[PDB]
């Protein structure tokens, strides 16, 4: 099982665990994260839940490069649609959630690697966590939400710039920008912020909780859904093109 | 008696909550006077602003009345809850479509709605002094009065669930740094000066140029606030049929 | 004599505004030069970004000229003013749905829509000895050339409401400060080479993905945008019509 879950306390652990691609998002781990998002949302109990990774040396390696040159060498778009569709199914489920949605970034994230994160309520960092948006290099459009959360949350313009500079950043840029809200300096006191953190959500009702987040996204998911399926069509148009090919091969 | 008294000074309209017996809490009362007071403003031609206070030192408004809250918990129906709820949603809209400059001075507490109804001006001042709250998350409440609506305009998202997690009396220098309020004057003597010169910046312009100005950038902002506050009476209405809501109440 | 010059170097487009006899100021004569200058730019396949400068040290643009607006105020048709704000408004669209990176250097002062249309630009850059005014207050009209659209997305409304209200002259920390620009280069020299390592990283990118990327991340914002012009538009001649209009100009 690419993902594994547990139950504390009231609160829906989803650890990535799929050393095989470093936690690398395929349609395989797509699968399996989306049942596991969709279980705890169906979840009447838990008030909360947790992303994280098991792996001490990344949070997740994003879409693997090996895996998207298939997809530009596939001239069917099958499998390109395939994980496409798995993936923006988990960003949507993870934003329209109920439950308070948090993910812990302990190592590096790249690319929709960190970028479903976003679509989390908060997003908390180990002080050695890196990041990396690497689309404009690769000779692609941005997927997975990120031409939706990107600019609404760190501003049109910094994201054009972000994208531009396509440099690998620290948690403290990345605590600048807005893209993460915290950071802890180390495993333990992430764990003790976490408990505290969780202890506040359990103060509240659930049901209470969950019209809270459904008026302020408003319609929200709703553009998002629409984003996610005009991503997926500007990424499909790429990828039949040659340039998208070259790139990746030589990458 | 009356709870809210309004006065005319150099074309600016001072609306000023005065409920003591209730901290200058929001019910139907109350809430039907400021309506009543905002709507006189709307529609007056020589103005060129609106002013909100208070004339208490110690509170600029309790919000929604904890005791008043547990009363709607306790209801039959909810034919009291919708209708408070009318009245101040109303007046929320009716501050954030004004064609005039809209102000609201904070010169004490403001709590939950109390505060957040002030979110729809276009300027918010406080004094040092003032404390905020927002407290929904221990109430087993959601946001109402388009606190839904401001507050991630406003702060943004993120920030939002945090504040409301996190349920603490926050300071006016916390306020400022959040957005919420704009400025924050040291004392009474300040915040008077500070209002005058503000006022006479305002008059400075034009009546209709600042309407039109109002209107362009608000753009389809009232229309959407003005599902949200339904949205929001929904939302709160059927979370005040649930037991929790009252056992909660009843212990705060 | 053209008053908008166009070069392609280093795949880019420059536009650079030369119109000494206005200091940049902004008619429908510059702005047909303009806008002409932006379409070819946007149909070129061959460059990825259009960066948009002016020739003159002084200023980068005095914006829509006192004494124009003046003559359109005294017009008695509405024709000579919907005609400028036709095609200005044409080249702030024309900006924001560019598929290729767009650029403004702002070397100088840039005055209301001098400075307001390099808004729709991806990047704003700002010689430090940039100055910048808003002065629509004063003159008593309502913002226009999509000001009203991007001043309160990228500044946020209160602060955009207290802008215009100020109505002051400010500088490029402040502009920086607020969003309204993303960085300051200290000379011309610096700026160069700086827009030299701008255009290579842009370079390293596909031309056809970039557009994707820009479409995507914009969304239903041009729609958005293209209807605020025309409100912006159906605001400002109503203004124009009005006797305070013509006498704040001549005062002015």
């Amino acid at each position: 099982s690419y993902v594994h879950t547990e139950i504390q306390n009231d609160a829906l652990y989803i650890t990535l665990d799929y050393p095989e691609k470093k936690n690398g998002l395929d349609a395989e781990l797509g699968t399996s994260l989306l049942e596991a998002i969709r279980a705890g949302n169906n979840e009447t109990s838990i008030h909360s839940i947790i992303l994280q990774s098991k792996h001490r040396a990344y949070f997740s390696s994003g879409p693997r490069l090996e895996d998207l040159l298939i997809c530009a060498s596939d001239q069917s778009d099958v499998r390109l649609r395939e994980v496409l569709h798995v993936l923006n199914h988990c960003v949507l489920e993870i934003f329209t959630s109920p439950k308070v949605t948090v993910a812990l970034i302990n190592g590096y994230a790249y690319g929709g690697g960190f970028n479903m994160m976003l679509a989390c309520d908060r997003r908390i960092a180990l002080r050695r966590a890196k990041f990396l948006e690497n689309f404009h290099k690769m000779g692609i459009s941005p997927d997975l939400g990120a031409s939706y959360f990107l600019p609404r949350i760190i501003g049109y313009e910094q994201t054009m710039n972000l994208l531009l500079e396509g440099k690998l950043f620290t948690s403290e840029e990345a605590l600048r920008l807005g893209l993460i809200q915290e950071i802890c300096e180390n495993k333990q006191e992430l764990q003790e912020r976490v408990k505290n953190y969780l202890k506040a959500v359990s103060e509240g009702y659930v049901p209470a909780i969950a019209a809270t987040k459904k008026l302020l996204k408003g319609k929200a998911a709703e553009e998002l859904k629409q984003q996610l399926e005009q991503e997926t069509e500007e990424l499909v148009a790429l990828f039949k093109q040659t340039e998208i090919k070259k790139r990746l091969e030589a990458l």
